């Protein structure tokens, strides 16, 4: 028993971790077979960075100019190529300690371990979520750029985001490992503005029925409610509207606990127009939305990885 | 910026995890050098849990059933013996992945990570606190026993828990490296309450600061308080009294925020007088207590580890 906001063990991208270095710019490359992937804002200044053209900057950067260390020791780069807003710094030596990995490109309310870095140097690890805005709220300091984000299976690791940039709001904007951003933010340091943060409702309730397994039950009422119902609630209060796909989604946890999607919609339904009346579920004192209904499953059953 | 609960990278801790079975019960060992630590309930039945007589039923096993398995390998017992709660299995094989380690018995406030494993195998890592009543509030399922907690000072591994029971309060007790119980908790299956979960006044402090830090002020106010005056607050409210030394070791946020610490002290003394208004603290509508002073600093600073 007991819910935990839990990140994946950080052991294999761990050892993918490296440090980049160009000019006087330092940050955080990932090395997987012989390639290592860093942010391409690795060749600005801080001044470069109010409007830098990158092809223009890296027609002045030979392979000698990115210094990547691996812990101690320095590997040789062959070869650079820009591809959209990462570096392929291809290097001569395979990273022995590569796990079977896969690049994924996420979709917004899907959650994901983050390994903060810093010089090539591990520092901590956390669970967040792609934003329906496509931002993060993690923590990052200067030099952490280049940490980057993942989900395990069994024994594949899926990167699936790279850190870039804070905003300044505060909220965090990243890349693909294919370089693309994640929404429409850029490389730049200007005027980016965050849209709505909604919450993402499935998710919601998802964290619901783990509270319900787990024994925090008091917000369950003698209501049900109809999808567009719901959706009219959810509007008011800056929801995701709940499409079917959400509901068969949710399936599996209904299944366990033999309540009804739409009647845990209907709990929601009454948190939302009345909140929670100083009391918590899980130990929080707001409606969590950083589980997806497959860590919820995940973790109420004890699935391990290789 | 930005401020999120972390655990440490588990690499290191993952390296040493290995599943132990005695007769029909399987649960998690922790290998370092030559030996093997588990929980010593490995060796009862689901019955013998009732009242167990350890040095009685420890008689009738032999090192031949201790089987210990390292991912796929098998490992190869030569002597066994038990240690307040906790069995130390001799193998013939230093484990080659030993990290620098100590072993230390935690403080109640005191913050750790937790590599939650079944069959030996790692799932998720989440951070948590030795609460004042000695018990932890965890994620462990059936199998999760001999799951370890840890804190890493750069390159050595500082092992603190050792997981053995889920009070029918839904609560965790264990054990340090030694096998000592953290508080009054015994490994029978029987009637143990917990005390009063008071809360952790310096690490709520110290969490304040953070959020300062990242700019979350709405709090401060225009008031002070002293440690007596404060004193009477925390004990209506079920917080731990701070002390001299609780205030020593938040010098280092007092002087970096330019926030006395008796200043911020009158600001919780408003928050728990007047509640949060419906408002949020980074990103938590109640008072967060599982931040330590020093974890705070370690996050807005970004101290990495070999
Ligand atoms: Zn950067
Ligand atoms: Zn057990």
């Amino acid at each position: 028993s007991g819910f935990r906001k839990m990140a994946f063990p950080s052991g294999k991208v761990e050892g993918c971790m490296v440090q980049v270095t160009c000019g006087t710019t330092t940050l955080n490359g990932l090395w997987l077979d012989d390639v290592v992937y860093c942010p391409r804002h690795v060749i600005c200044t801080s001044e470069d960075m109010l409007n830098p053209n990158y092809e223009d900057l890296l027609i002045r950067k030979s392979n000698h100019n990115f210094l990547v260390q691996a812990g101690n020791v320095q590997l040789r780069v062959i070869g650079h190529s820009m591809q959209n807003c990462v570096l392929k710094l291809k290097v001569d030596t395979a990273n022995p300690k590569t796990p079977k990995y896969k690049f994924v490109r996420i979709q917004p309310g899907q959650t994901f371990s983050v390994l903060a870095c810093y010089n090539g140097s591990p520092s901590g690890v956390y669970q967040c979520a792609m934003r329906p805005n496509f931002t993060i709220k993690g923590s990052f300091l200067n030099g952490s750029c280049g940490s980057v984000g993942f989900n395990i299976d069994y024994d594949c690791v899926s990167f699936c985001y790279m850190h870039h940039m804070e905003l300044p709001t505060g909220v965090h904007a990243g890349t693909d490992l294919e370089g693309n951003f994640y929404g429409p933010f850029v490389d730049r340091q200007t005027a980016q503005a965050a849209g709505t943060d909604t919450t993402i409702t499935v998710n919601v309730l998802a964290w619901l029925y783990a509270a319900v397994i787990n024994g925090d039950r008091w917000f369950l009422n003698r209501f049900t409610t109809t999808l567009n119902d719901f959706n009219l609630v959810a509007m008011k209060y800056n929801y995701e509207p709940l499409t079917q796909d959400h509901v068969d989604i949710l399936g599996p946890l209904s299944a366990q606990t033999g309540i009804a999607v739409l009647d845990m919609c209907a709990s929601l339904k009454e948190l939302l127009q009345n909140g929670m009346n100083g009391r918590t579920i899980l130990g929080s004192a707001l409606l969590e939305d950083e589980f997806t209904p497959f860590d919820v499953v995940r973790q109420c059953s004890g699935v391990t990885f290789q």
